């Protein structure tokens, strides 16, 4: 519980924002059959224009204002395409002799947005929103969406607008102001309504996972993040349990003990646990990857591309894990029973570090030969998967930051998912959809099991003959979980935006749709 | 046409052997449920043992010799363990005081054997091969195969067992082969299948395999037109003068570094009755990459490897022979590949030059050793116009391969999800495996090139395999088109040959579509 | 013996260790050629060559004491079969008494005359059958013609490829080792003098690749040296352990600097072993002991570097402990040997040394570190003033120094430099007899001044010359003052990388030194 220090100006917690900005929008989700009152603020329709490719702006919503109305004529709108992330703002005064504030946001000749679009036109929303001090923001939807991305609108919307200034001093932004109500105009207004909490509760699991990436490994480290999850426990009312060196020590968990040897930080072990009331149908065990921070250990990462100044990013993982916690714990879903599990630490160089050769031994007695110190994600993951297992679930899903191949496999958009059970990967696609989050299914080639095979222990921890480190890193957490349906996502390219130099909280709404659609 | 030569020296052909002694052995199918005659030759069981991992070795069927007999009891076998590839075999005199060698090749304890196990089996069995002297080889299946993996057993024996000597300067081929297994006859049919789709993948390993001294842009179109001669296809070489008033300049860029001309092949298969199913089957063919004057020069370039960048033109050859021979129904295939050389000269194209592709869009060259994508786009643009229903291409193109799916599966993108399917349904039956992959099209204005209309590679996505689809899929306006990258899985570089990789994938898509 | 000191309780205290190896169960019965053979259980393997013809044909060409095995193995039948230099083949059959025994042969190829490496060929073929088979016994007929350290070398390295290292599995495991072996052979009561000689050999050599094979989890300072200590009590060897406080007293700033940066305090290894009658013969034998190397902060981070596998950095150590067993097994007298390593472990921390810093070695000579990676000399620098003052007549050292020997002599010769015709050429004889391979390089003097330090009094890397064997020789010549010494560079042939094990090389050269004098 106490955080260890170097210094006495070494910090001792995590600062989280929980009540943000994004909380006090009152938004209220109005029907566009009544017509559209622009009154104040900032007004934005949201316009296509199928088949056209950008063709001109059409106003196509009945608003009951005459002089807003002149303006948004067919005649005055020559100059205004529709081409995707287009915006423009207009100024006029109203019936009442009030100034407003209109504009659009193109939507392109797509009717069908994509995720990717749809994070665009977003975009576009919220540079009207910075650098202007509005009361009220009102969107008006001329394009057709589903009830998932309306909801995946608000999402994105919410997490784009906030700014995370925790670590600012002399330089926070003094111009920055934030709505206080939020009005919505759309078609059939209400069975879109009761998305609008939602994407509020999942606008901060998202938001909660990113502010733990974000933070540093001077702040966020194995026991500060393990005392976070805790406050978050006992804000929701789940069960929770953090496991210490001694308590891992006696459950023989050596390779998870083995990553943090070289560590001033003890290792921490988070279990969190939500349970239902009524029958639970569903046994469930989230695993996520949580290294605080992965110097490399003695396999150091020195070469040029390693970006060894990101490595704070290695339990993005496990940050999605608690962001999943906080949705579920507060939407409470049921005839269900979540484990969320970590086994946090941190990889560093010390006297005290394991080494490249070493043999260790996991939770389950299998001996593996450490072939590479940066290959530590899938040494913690094996005895959180053994400890997962024991814990009598159906489902056994981890999401970790594990390959830099992925990189060069899939990018910075989609994910990738393995696993040893059919249906369950179809599950997390189905989840990939309804969350809007992307993952592609890779596959685990048995093939390449051979290249694991120790001269003196029972399994290699990496190949060095297949250059394919995702598949071979499934190769070798298969090896792990011996009964149970388990998959496993692989989060390494896409948890990070490199443009936006910011978190993503990937993997939040994925294993929340995951676990509310089961 | 005539080859080009610096010195007298140097090779005007590519070897090519088309009679190989795989094709002199006598096949025979017979039914395990009537017993074995082991009484001549090597006899082989093919022994697993399900539960116990690496249990002990125990054959189930009557053979007719005594002496063969009691070799085979199960106080002799249990001495031995079915350890997945483990193999002994021992010499002995049946009751007519004949020679003979009886052994077994142990098959794990995984009742479904997969493509790779089957490998590891037939490997086995290739290396009693090499050290046999009988005229006669017996196999008996003891364990569970439907014949796509059976024929793939005939089609991988075959294939590993015939060995390349064409560049060279304690063992004889065997004369027959037996098989014991269930339903013979069901099984038969298969057999003359295998050595069709054995050596359509040796002709294109031939290919691979020969050096980039003998295997240039002239001589390769050279083999592409006495194939077909033989094969009595359709046939047409494009050389540089028809090639620049089709005006592919991004083909033409590629080459122009090199003493050897540019050279387009062009075969077809025309069915005897009507028409249903144009395709057109498109491959890379770099006879040599040496990169340009981005120079593969950077550790793990295998700049000494870099003759199989051909490997998907080789494909497409192979491919034609199975075609050709086997004679499908109601189709018309042709077999396309815009065969040149990427060499360092003063001739070369240069990164950063600009150059116009035959559907008169501008490509600003970013890598000049990104030149597979360049030859492919002006193939594709050739494709398009003969107005076919499906359009595949099979490429080495990017390197990125071995580090998504390593060097056993290749990679397919398409811009359909239908002709993607149906590539997937031939990979299961032609047991050559191929796993689909994404065309993200938010990578697409990462290719906006600031002068140009698309830029050749990416800047900043640091994912080639997507990227470069991304890039060819532009050169495909209509039709359903698929791509497969094969760089992963063209060369087998522990076994230090090629695998002929793509040409029964390619066969079981034409003759079952 | 030292308190292994653990970060958490599942670090392992102690080196495991296999004394009663299968190997020493196997009842071993040589006969002689002239009497005839009898085909018994289990499998009986001849080693035939055809002299002049290339891949010739196989003719067997000793008497079998059964006739229906005779008829099996006549002219007319061994003829389909031919002698290329690793080829085997496998034959059942019936013998008179109406019993099925096995039978086959390894081709020894032309030539005639065997190497090392031709008869290392040979023997992994005859491993090959024996492994995933299930015999008792394995019977050799020799029909190729070998002399007495041949023999000895052919035992040896069947006993040590055979054996097989499961220390370190748990799940894994299989299937059994042979209980007897028989051996055919003309003049067999010269040669089976050699027999009990090869299985002392060999457990040296496994016992040497037990320790390199060992990680550094395992197997550092504390535990290797606990191990040595072990290793003397059974042997009855005299032992001493020199802990910190006895080095800081000596004043091995060299050898106590390379081990700051590890959480194991340096060990220094001294056995001993003396004769009964008096001793005309005094010899130092040190080995590096590094137990894992990660360079310092001159860390082991290009590609090539192969830092995982630098738990064999003391491979010197291990060569030195596997001849102690064998000397102290066979027991030669008139000699005095001393064991010596100098144990440590290069780590990067906040102790470590830094490259730049000065030291001053037991000698007072001061030294620059230019490389922390370089720090196999500076052990060796202190431990090669210390065996000096032990008053012996040879000092020979064993090291996994530089990579540089790569590129020199491979990953089959090793490397010795020295400042004395005899001692070098005793030893290059004794590669000869122990058939391990061994070439004598240069100490080239013209080196020397590009380690003119211009502050300390030596450089410990040159700052122009990239022979980097060399020049290590060379900084080590500067701690032997007097005594004839030797330096015997492992570091390109300790490891097998293509078996993925250690060798154990230099057990059996050391000690037919020591027994050669
Ligand atoms: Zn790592
Ligand atoms: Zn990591
Ligand atoms: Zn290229
Ligand atoms: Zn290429
Ligand atoms: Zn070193
Ligand atoms: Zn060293």
């Amino acid at each position: 519980s106490e955080v260890p220090q170097v210094v006495s100006l070494d910090p001792t917690s995590i600062p989280i924002e929980y009540n943000t900005p994004i909380h006090d929008i009152k938004v209220q989700v109005y029907d566009i059959k009544g017509g559209c009152n622009v009154e104040e603020g900032l007004t934005i329709f949201l316009v296509n224009n199928p088949g056209k490719e950008n063709g001109p702006v059409k106003i196509s919503s009945k608003v009951n204002d005459k002089q807003v109305s002149e303006f948004l004529k067919d005649e005055n709108m020559e100059k205004f395409n529709v081409k995707l992330g287009t915006s423009k703002h207009f100024y006029m005064f109203n019936d009442n002799k009030n100034s407003v504030a209109v504009g659009y946001v193109g939507c392109g000749s797509v009717a069908d947005l994509s995720e990717a679009d749809m994070k665009r036109v977003v975009l576009s929303l919220v540079t009207m929103l910075h650098d202007n001090k509005l009361s009220k923001l009102t969107v008006v939807f001329e394009i057709n969406v589903d009830k998932n991305l309306f909801r995946f609108f608000l999402e994105t919307l919410f997490y784009e607008y906030m700014t995370d200034e925790r670590f600012k001093s002399t330089d926070k932004n003094v111009n920055m102001e934030y709505i206080k109500h939020l009005g919505v105009y759309i078609n059939n207004a209400d069975t879109y309504k009761e998305e609008v909490e939602k994407a509020r509760v999942y606008y901060f699991g998202t938001y909660y996972a990113s502010q733990l990436i974000a933070a540093p490994s001077n702040y966020c480290n194995p026991v500060s993040l393990s005392n976070a999850a805790v406050e978050l426990a006992q804000k929701l009312n789940l069960e929770y349990k953090i496991l210490g060196v001694k308590e891992l020590e006696e459950l023989k968990m050596g390779a998870y003990l083995s990553v943090g040897k070289g560590s001033m930080y003890p290792n921490k072990f988070i279990h969190l646990t939500y349970k239902s009331k009524g029958d639970v149908k569903k046994k469930i065990a989230l695993v996520g990857k949580g290294i605080t921070f992965d110097s490399g250990g003695y396999n150091l990462k020195a070469a040029p591309g390693s970006m060894i100044d990101l490595m704070k990013f290695d339990m993005s993982g496990c940050a999605a894990v608690l962001g999943c916690a906080y949705c579920v714990g507060t939407l409470k879903p049921e005839n269900v029973e979540i484990h969320f599990l970590s086994a946090v630490c941190e990889n560093m160089v010390s006297k005290n570090s394991y080494r490249p050769g070493d043999i260790i031994t996991a939770s389950n007695g299998k001996t593996i030969e450490v072939g590479n110190t940066d290959s530590e994600g899938r040494l913690t993951l094996a005895d959180a998967l053994v400890y997962a297992e024991k814990l009598g679930v159906d489902y056994i899903v981890d999401i970790a930051t594990l390959t830099g191949a992925m990189l060069y496999s899939l990018g910075t958009s989609y994910a990738g998912v393995f696993g040893n059970n059919e249906e369950l990967i179809n599950k997390i696609l189905q989840s990939s959809k309804t969350s809007n989050e992307p993952v592609w299914w890779l596959p685990i080639i048995n093939e390449y099991r051979a290249t694991l095979n120790s001269k003196y222990a029972d399994i290699n921890q990496i190949s060095s003959s297949v250059k394919a480190s995702s598949i071979v890193a499934s190769l070798f957490l298969k090896e792990f979980v011996q009964n149970t349906a388990w998959a496993h996502i692989d989060i390494a390219g896409v948890s990070w935006n490199f443009k936006a130099r910011k978190p993503k909280g990937f993997g939040v709404r994925l294993l929340t749709e995951f676990v509310l659609n089961d």
